[PDB]
């Protein structure tokens, strides 16, 4: 198994940043032994397949639930395939809580994805009023649950704990802790083999000046960067604290 | 003072079938003085500014209610205006009607886009219900007033008119029932924008347009030209379509 690392650029860049940030990506040192991955804005993801290292693999942002056809502004899963895709995030904090995604709409998603042949990077998480009704686990457990009911293989799939209630600032051991129950769920759940094999990334705010405390948890399998993506080297330091 | 034809390829092709899609539409001669668009998917917006005749514009299918930030899986409209973009479609009915987009949050897109230079295809029309309980143009009136209350600008605006029931159905409306509908659109505008606004406006037919019925809907003194669905993935069906409105 090897740690994991992606980068999501959300809705930003331009053809001229995102040369400067292949640029930077490409002279970073990266050590061997960590999945990379980076998801570029669906405009510019040719243009990154194109001239970054192919050491560093691509996600798309978001897709449609179910094949192509007539759904206008829509990114069916089959043309991330054909783009160069190899992952897809789906059920992202911003789309769950901004732009109203629901379990069930999320679930359709990563059945559909996996059906074409792209990983998935699942997110799950819980809001700050959720934590406070002693729910941090009822909401993650249901929301694993819509992915794990949906989907044929745990095989292609990182799991991405997205700590929305901090927006305070979550320390590694509230981290750990709920990675390790997520850990629990699925050896309890699906099997131990998927407990076991299945990457925990953890996806709050993560730069290069704190990665190193939550890589030591025993669960935090690697990150889900924000901001911090779109600077090489915050990104590459945050890639090598994993090795 | 130019017609407009614009091709929503929605959530259709792939690098392959976009290259047939193209080699088609360039190897067409379409009339001059026809202003044509084509909607790529996000994806292959790039491959299509590459290949596709300059003659033809690009527009993109959607885009998000403000400036660009943390807002996973959303495209913005300076994006869209950096990438080549000249159009951008919003409040088509399948993210109306599929995706649960309201008035208000299409016409927060409709004055962003503007803001960036981008122009605006502004999608509306009434469900088969609505017809039937003879409030085809309550709809329609508000679905205008919302956009004409968010735009600060009608420069690069055209209108388009889905009949939702028309929307890949192969119902296609009548050039009859689209011209009383066109008629009330541009009325509206001159009583409540201004009839610099109302003479200017290209207002579009979109359902079901074909090869065949768009000559008899081109005829019509209120019909702009259209914006075509699944024919658009056709390109000498497109360049026909094109180039009826002449």
């Amino acid at each position: 198994g090897k740690c994991f690392v992606g980068g999501n650029w959300k809705c930003n860049g331009t053809k001229e940043s995102i040369v400067r940030l292949i640029s930077d990506l490409n002279s970073s040192k990266l050590e061997p032994d960590v999945d990379v991955v980076v998801a570029p804005p669906f405009l510019y993801i040719e243009q990154v397949k194109s001239t970054l290292t192919d050491r560093i693999e691509i996600a798309a942002q978001n897709c449609w639930i179910g094949k192509g056809g007539a759904f206008t502004g829509e990114i069916s899963a089959e043309q991330l395939k054909d783009i160069g895709c190899k992952w897809v995030i789906l059920g992202h904090s911003e789309r769950r809580h901004v732009m109203g995604e629901n379990n069930e709409f999320i679930g359709k998603k990563a059945a559909y994805a996996s059906s074409q042949g792209v990983g998935i990077i699942a997110c799950i998480g819980e809001l700050l009023e959720e934590r406070e009704a002693r729910k941090t686990f009822d909401v993650c457990f249901q929301q694993l649950k819509a992915f794990a009911d949906a989907l044929p293989s745990w095989e292609n799939v990182v799991i991405a704990y997205e700590p929305v209630w901090a927006i305070k600032v979550a320390t590694p051991e509230q981290a750990q802790e709920v990675h390790a129950a997520i850990r629990d769920w699925l050896n309890k759940n699906v099997s131990s083999e998927v407990a076991s094999e299945t990457r925990i990334i953890y996806g709050g705010s993560v730069n290069g000046s704190n990665c190193s405390e939550l890589a030591k948890k025993e669960d935090i399998d690697g990150f889900l960067v924000g901001g911090a993506s779109l600077k090489g080297p915050d990104f590459a330091s945050i890639v090598n604290s994993v090795a």
